[PDB]
């Protein structure tokens, strides 16, 4: 029995299957409010043998991925949050993250023989309920507000996947660079939502039989994985970043600018030229992941 090829959901291996989305559960205007295409235009796939596994290739409107990258790099990394930098940086010091990256970016010396910027040292950010790894339950403290626009995005994707009533309550944002270390880390009826932006990576989905080789698949910028039940047990972080293709610094979906006119109720905001320079420079060698979970009931 041979080793399968890497599945590319964007074009020896378990059978790929269309997943039917509840296309009338999210209005066309609401999907655009957070930068998503209308659900009817989305593709979604399952895998035979893996109930609870959903894969949604890049369902984002052109240029709207930029809004979600900038939120992860520039806004969600700011207090109030819990952060890997809190080990060494004071809360006041972390407030200078964005201006520092712009300073590194404006320098004419291009070199890695220098201190790493805070953005380059960013590895994880948690929002909402804090998950205490010792206790292996959620904590009563280290609580930070869950950003509402990410909750609106999470709730819509969960609804279209058949999980109406889902509440975004615990988020973790992971930042992986080419030099990231390759480490590895209740009820699971409710889904967790996993978003990817930037460079590509390979998700290894655990074998069904014991000692079986995992099923491989590409995570492209904008891809969303919805996982619950049997398949939520199989979710894990992907710290390995694939280097960008020869000649192509960023995927084409990250090279489309945002619309000039957005709606006036939209949560997608404009992204300035200098702000996108920081995102584009960073994402040249990085992938950002967003994981959203429900906590209460």
């Amino acid at each position: 029995a041979d080793l399968g090829a890497v599945i590319d959901f964007s074009e020896g291996v378990p059978q790929v299957v269309r997943f039917p989305l509840n296309v009338s559960s999210v209005t066309e205007r609401d999907a655009e409010r957070v930068g998503l295409e209308p659900v009817s235009k989305w593709r979604a796939y399952g895998l035979e043998g893996y109930p609870g596994f959903i894969f949604i290739p890049n369902p984002f409107l052109p240029g709207c991925q930029r809004h979600w990258v900038k939120q992860c790099l520039k806004l969600y990394s700011q207090k109030p949050n819990v952060c890997n930098l809190d080990k060494h940086m004071t809360k006041e010091e972390t407030q200078g993250l964005w201006e520092q990256s712009k300073e590194v970016l404006r320098s004419k010396e291009v070199t890695k023989r220098r201190p790493r910027s805070l953005l380059e040292r960013l590895r994880w950010v948690t929002l909402g309920y804090h998950y205490n790894w010792d206790s292996k339950k959620y904590s009563a403290d280290h609580y930070t507000p869950f950003p509402s626009d990410l909750a609106f995005l999470s709730e819509q994707v969960a609804t279209a996947c058949g999980f109406q009533g889902f509440q975004a309550e615990a988020g973790i944002l992971n930042y992986y660079r080419l030099d990231s270390t390759l480490g590895i880390h209740l009820d699971h009826s409710k889904p967790l939502l996993s978003f990817s932006f930037g460079q590509s990576a390979i998700f290894l989905l655990g074998g069904l039989k014991r000692d079986e080789a995992p099923t491989a698949m590409f995570m492209h910028s904008g891809d969303i994985m919805v996982m619950s039940g049997f398949s939520r047990l199989l979710n894990h972080a992907v710290p390995r970043v694939l280097p960008h293709p020869d000649g192509e610094c960023l995927p084409h979906c990250l090279e489309t600018p945002l619309p000039a006119v957005l709606p006036s109720n939209s949560l997608v905001e404009p992204c300035s030229v200098e702000d996108w320079q920081v995102c584009a420079t960073y994402l040249r060698t990085a992938r950002v992941n967003m994981t959203v979970r429900q906590v209460l009931a």
